[PDB]
């Protein structure tokens, strides 16, 4: 084995920071990316704090299709990034890039990045140290026909120079399964079996109209645990709202695929860390994010989006870092093996885990994600760990699995129920993680959980996630449900009919509604009010490092009623929230 060029694990997450070239000014000898970002500018402003976790990942977009523009963008923005010096200390301080070397198959008709060759890739990597890896990210909907060869040669030159090949598809089409061998095009699932420990794979949930959310991820977790894959994550994508049909925020009606860059403006805020926390909880360190121009921002400034809930995220799970591959593998008491391209795809989790055929989020954290891998790999390596013994391994064909019922009662015997209420919510440690998961249902959910004998009984609004933490004093609470107003996108529209049958936004126009709109003059979401009932308490308790969003909360409001030994916690936001409250227990 070669040395790594950077460690990816619990410990040293990685958030991928997107940068599409723009093929319209590279067409007029400029060298740039849209939404305006410049690679050294967007560097800079990267906190401090971050830059050790954080990759630039380069797209050639709409680069022209042809031999060399794609090479041409890619060593210019490689010597940029080589060439960086610290302003502060004036030492040369390369900037770590990866690059997106295969999307679409490769077409020619599809992609610049057609014209890398492998002996290219190479003599990049043996150029740039800071090259810490390359990227091959959806092809689910064109799965060229050497798409396992030229992956195995990517994961072989990734390996060769100690880099990384990170990969991010969702199993549409199968496409997770053949990947691995399904369909006898076995070049990757050879190359694995080498050089797992320079591979990356991560979901992609762009195709949201397909439901595959729940098994791509299922696939991701279980691919890592039986060492498939070094680590894995997901890439997360507000392009959802298009694929599935939705406008105007909890407004009736399906507009289809018909607005684009007015729906991938208005999936909220909030809902990406609802996202994010299915990576985390379950061990993922991989994070990235589509459309970038909301999700991270444009011309070197942070979004919103960014500020409020991706930062905040990502600060939050390098200072806890995500459970250990063991860690993970102790707690797992089913591990699946099978395809579930046999099985319904996104259905076989439907009223087990999830709510409806089509969302990114879960319903309960009950058996929190279920691990799998497809059936044409084996679980021999997973089986040779010493943390594995007390798994039962089950083949997806099992009458375990045969149906919705099925699963619940078999899965019901080995994952005791651990709350009540129609809320997701999932324990970790003396960490209780909750969010109300519906998705364009403008409808409040409620919990009950306990930490030993305190009882806390929540109620969260949608698009509404908190980590509560019982510590030595008392319990520490994080609140995010920052959501702006996306109304005036969808001005102009009474109906879906109306709506479908807007002027196109454009993605010029969404670049200008969010530099115009979204960096400045935000039309911000009214607060919203999250409740939190504690019962067990001994005296009023107290509040402490109460921080937050900028002008996004009222004073959190305390009421303890000696009597019934209970506190009611009315919070009324919108935004990121963190306070401790002090207090024993009766």
């Amino acid at each position: 084995e070669v040395d790594k060029r950077r460690e990816i694990n619990n410990e040293h997450p990685l958030l991928m920071m997107p940068l599409y070239a723009n093929g319209e000014e590279f067409n007029q000898g400029k060298y740039t990316f849209w939404g305006g970002d410049t690679l050294t500018g967007k560097w800079e402003n990267i906190p401090d704090d971050l830059k050790p976790y954080t990759v630039i990942q380069l797209h050639p977009d709409d680069l022209p299709k042809r031999d060399g523009a794609a090479r041409d963008f890619y060593e210019h923005m490689l010597e940029e990034a080589a060439k960086y010096v610290n302003p502060k200390t004036g030492k040369n301080e390369p900037i770590p890039v990866i690059l997106t070397v295969y999307t679409a198959g490769n077409m020619p008709y599809h992609t610049s990045a057609h014209w890398l060759s492998t002996s290219w890739i190479d003599k990049m990597y043996q150029k740039y140290p800071n090259l810490h890896g390359i990227f091959s990210t959806e092809s689910y909907w064109i799965w060229a026909n050497d798409i396992e060869n030229k992956a195995a040669d990517y994961l072989k030159v990734s390996a060769k120079n100690g880099g990384y090949f990170i990969w991010a598809e969702q199993n549409s089409g199968s496409a997770i399964e053949k990947a691995f061998g399904k369909n006898g095009k076995i070049a990757f699932q050879k190359s694995v079996d080498k050089y797992w420990k320079n591979l990356i794979f991560m979901f992609k949930n762009t195709p949201a109209a397909e439901g595959n959310d729940s098994t791509t991820e299922s696939y991701m977790k279980g691919l890592w645990l039986s060492n498939h894959t070094y680590q894995w994550g997901g890439l997360m994508d507000t392009w959802k709202w298009y694929e599935t049909g939705k406008w105007k925020l909890f407004a009736s009606g399906n507009i289809g695929k018909s607005q684009g860059d007015r729906q991938w403006l208005t999936e909220p805020e909030s809902m990406l860390g609802e996202e994010a926390l299915g990576v985390y909880l379950n061990g993922g360190v991989v994070y990235n994010f589509e459309h970038p121009a909301y999700t991270y921002g444009v011309n070197n400034k942070e979004s919103l989006l960014f500020s409020e809930v991706i930062k905040e995220f990502f600060r939050y799970v390098i200072a806890h870092p995500a459970p250990s591959k063991e860690k993970v593998l102790e707690d797992t008491k089913v591990f699946i093996h099978g395809d579930y391209s046999n099985k319904g795809n996104g259905k076989f989790f439907v009223n087990v885990n999830t709510d409806r055929e089509q969302t990114p989020l879960y319903m309960t954290g009950r058996y929190n994600v279920i691990p799998a891998i497809p059936g044409v790999l084996k679980t021999d390596k997973l089986k040779e760990s010493v943390s594995s013994s007390r798994i039962q391994i089950k083949e997806i064909t099992s009458p375990e699995f045969s149906s919705t019922q099925a699963r619940k009662e078999y899965l019901n015997k080995l994952y005791p129920m651990n709350y009540e209420g129609d809320i997701f919510a999932q324990k970790l440690d003396n960490r209780w993680f909750v969010y109300n998961y519906k998705v364009n249902e403008n409808v409040k959910q409620t919990g009950k959980l306990k930490f030993n004998s305190l009882e806390m009984n929540v109620e969260f609004e949608p698009h509404t996630y908190g980590i509560f933490e019982r510590i030595s004093n008392g319990l520490k609470v994080n609140l995010n449900n920052f959501r702006t107003n996306k109304d005036s996108l969808w001005s102009n529209a009474q109906d879906a009919n109306q709506a479908k049958k807007l002027p196109q936004l454009t993605k010029k126009g969404a670049i200008k509604w969010i530099e115009e709109h979204y960096i400045k003059d935000t039309q911000f979401g009214e607060k919203r009010v999250t409740k939190i009932v504690l019962r067990g308490i001994d005296k009023l308790p107290t509040i402490h490092s109460l921080s937050g969003t900028n002008n996004s909360y009222d004073q959190p409001s305390l009421n303890f009623d000696q009597k019934n030994h209970m506190v009611t916690i009315t919070i009324n936001s919108n935004g990121n929230l963190e306070f401790e409250l002090h207090f024993l227990e009766h």
